[PDB]
């Protein structure tokens, strides 16, 4: 199909996205940026779409977080997040899509702008959100491996498909886990999509960033560099410090599983066949050109082997 400004695009129901792109590329990421509003947008994705529950509820990738942001934005797990729903609401107001919709394709759209990333294939089409999240269904950093494992299996992700979603942390910050240090990232490039922080995440804890009391945050490697207790027993925990390993140098393999990992959490709650594929609208993402490595001056003997199968790489 061709739309009515010369783009095209599959399927030309997918025509009504193109002026959302670029109104959202402009007002919403400040010039197709990838910065703290794409970070924002990313995790507001993951917000929305984990609270689906097969015995308490929820419809998932629904748009609940928004329409019923009163409620949601009171669980202690969404605590910041009303910052990206008060930014993204306008759009949604103006625009002729479902906030369902629209919340993936700004995280999608938003994640297109940095290196290395991908096109997270996306569909139209999602009805407007029936009822709000339950509550309790958002993993926190003070979750043991167990309980993060058990939510995210409930809501239907194998442990690997866990570790494949939190490549997400390579380009993310905390402002609320240690509130003297807001903007601290979880790795040394939050605006790369590379696997750094599953290799900065191996390294010994070595003094937390900001104080040091902080629930859920463990000692960091780097003064620059803030880490969230479950991230620091994942890297570490029998049950999933292979795969988390595996991530290392592994960019095609990061983007692979991120994509497809990103599309069924994207489709929590509902039915793609139901729906009109858009993923061509998404625009196409920088690449890398720097290689994987520790940080300067580290070395093996700083990283905490966990995989008992296969040494950790020589970076
Ligand atoms: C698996 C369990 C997870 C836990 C325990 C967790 C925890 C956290 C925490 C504590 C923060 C910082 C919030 C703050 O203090 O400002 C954060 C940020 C973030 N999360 Fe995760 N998360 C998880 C999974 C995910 C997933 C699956 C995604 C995929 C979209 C995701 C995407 C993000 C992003 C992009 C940020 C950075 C936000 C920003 O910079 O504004 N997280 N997460
Ligand atoms: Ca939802
Ligand atoms: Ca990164």
């Amino acid at each position: 199909a061709t739309c009515d400004d010369g783009r095209t695009t599959a399927n030309a129901a997918c025509c009504i996205l193109f002026p959302i792109l670029d109104d959202i590329q402009e007002n919403l990421f400040d010039g197709a940026q990838c910065g703290e509003e794409v970070h924002e947008s990313l995790r507001l994705t993951f917000h929305d779409a984990i609270g689906f529950s097969p015995t308490l509820g929820g419809g998932g990738a629904d748009g609940s977080i928004i329409a019923f942001d009163t409620i949601e934005t009171n669980f202690p797990a969404n605590a910041g997040i009303d910052e990206i729903v008060s930014a993204q609401k306008p759009f949604v107001a103006k625009h002729n899509i479902s906030a369902g919709d629209f919340i993936q394709f700004a995280g999608a759209v938003g994640v297109s702008n940095c290196p290395g990333g991908v096109r997270i294939p996306f569909f139209l089409g999602r009805p407007d959100a029936v009822a709000a999240s339950p509550d309790h269904l958002v993993p926190e950093p003070f979750d043991s491996v167990d309980s993060i494992l058990a939510r995210m299996g409930d809501a239907g992700f194998s442990p690997v498909e866990v570790v494949y979603l939190l490549a997400s942390h390579s380009i993310a910050a905390a402002d609320k886990v240690d509130p003297s240090i807001p903007g601290t990232p979880f790795d040394s490039t939050p605006g790369v999509f590379d696997s750094q922080f599953f290799i900065e995440t191996q390294l010994k804890g070595r003094l937390f960033p900001g104080t040091a009391d902080n629930k859920g945050e463990a000692q960091s490697p780097l003064q620059g560099e803030i880490r969230l207790q479950s991230d620091h027993l994942l890297a570490r925990d029998p049950q999933t410090a292979c795969e988390w390993q595996s991530m290392v140098n592994n960019q095609p393999k990061i983007q692979n599983r991120f994509a497809a990992t990103m599309s069924k959490m994207a489709l929590l709650g509902q039915d793609k066949t139901k729906l009109i594929d858009c993923s061509d609208v998404i625009p196409t993402p920088p690449a890398l050109v720097g290689a994987a490595h520790l940080p300067a001056g580290f070395s093996l003997s700083d990283v905490e082997q966990a995989c008992a199968a296969t040494p950790f790489p020589a970076l």
